[PDB]
Formats: structure tokens, sequence, C-alpha cells
């Protein structure tokens, strides 16, 4: 079964709270899919599109609309990826908390932040033969900045109310 394996590798790729892109793929009159990392497909169920109540999706998203959306819940015996509009924003802050954008595994269960594997916090620097970890990491907090940069955009767009 691929699709099952493409799930369960998405489910254990992201942490539910993470909020990623997506792209609006197809309106249903119970919410509406979206293409998440130009991967595979959740669901946006119609009740977490927005705050306000909603008769259709079309009210607030179209086929085709770029969107940042909280990961919410993996169901993995329906196949079955739940996303949010709502909570995504709910939990948008103009100050940048990488840890939901793709960085959740550099923090603890207190929520303290762990130094990289050879980044030196004494001297903070990166240690010299450590190049490849340098690149991996400095790319990674690349796409969670431009993850949040785009939330803001969302959130701007919101002059709508
Ligand atoms: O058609 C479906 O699969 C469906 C309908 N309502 C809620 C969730 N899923
Ligand atoms: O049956 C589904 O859950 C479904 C439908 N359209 C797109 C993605 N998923």
């Amino acid at each position: 079964n691929l699709y099952f394996q493409h799930m369960r590798h998405f489910a254990r790729t992201h942490a539910i709270g993470q909020i990623v892109p997506g792209k609006v793929t197809k309106l249903v009159p119970f919410g509406a899919f979206v293409r998440v990392e130009e991967g595979i497909e959740g669901l946006v169920h119609i009740s977490e599109l927005a705050e306000r109540h909603v008769e259709v999706p079309d009210q607030v998203v179209a086929v085709g609309d770029d969107a940042m959306v909280k990961v919410i819940d993996i169901d993995l015996e329906r196949r079955r990826i739940s996303l949010s509009l709502k909570q995504a924003n709910e939990d948008y802050t103009e100050e940048f908390d990488p840890a939901k954008y793709g960085m959740a595994d550099s923090y603890d269960e207190q929520g303290n932040y762990i130094f990289p594997e050879g980044f030196d916090a004494e001297t903070n620097e990166w240690l010299e033969g450590f190049e490849k970890q340098r690149a991996e990491w400095e790319a990674r907090y690349a796409e969670a900045e431009r993850r949040h940069k785009m939330h803001t955009a969302q959130m701007e767009k919101f002059a709508a109310a």
C-alpha cells in the first residue's frame, strides 16, 4: 500500500501543530482539500476555514489559493490528514516561533532550545568539519522563516475584517 506508506512518512516528518504551506485543490460541501508542500492532500474541514461560521467554502478560499495551514490530526487508518486555517491564524504571532514552522525538534520537552550537533554554544560558532550539518540546519531554518513570512502575508491580507 503506497498511500499508507506516503501518509505515514508524512506523519513521521511533521509534528501535530506544525503549520505548513498548501495549495487549495478542491472545494466540497464539507470543506476544502489542500495539497501540502507539493506532496499530498489534507482536508480543511468547513468549520476550520475561519473563525466566523461559513455556509460554503468559497466564502473563504478558492481553488488555486496558497495558504498556510495547521496540521491538526493524522488518521492513518482512514488515511485523512486534517488541516485548519482558522487555528493556524489563532496561533500566529508576529514574533517568530520556529517550533511551529518545521523546527520543533530543536526544542525539548520543557521547550528549551537544543543547540544542534556541530554548533558551539560557548563559542557561538559552527565547528569546522561540520559543514554538512551547518548547511542542512541553515536550510531548515531558512524554510521555517519563509513559512512564517508567508503566514504574516496571510494575516496582513486579513484587511478583509
Ligand atoms: O465524503 C467524505 O469523505 C467526507 C464527508 N464529510 C466529512 C468528511 N469526509
Ligand atoms: O477521498 C479523499 O479523502 C480525497 C478526495 N479528494 C482529494 C484527496 N482526498
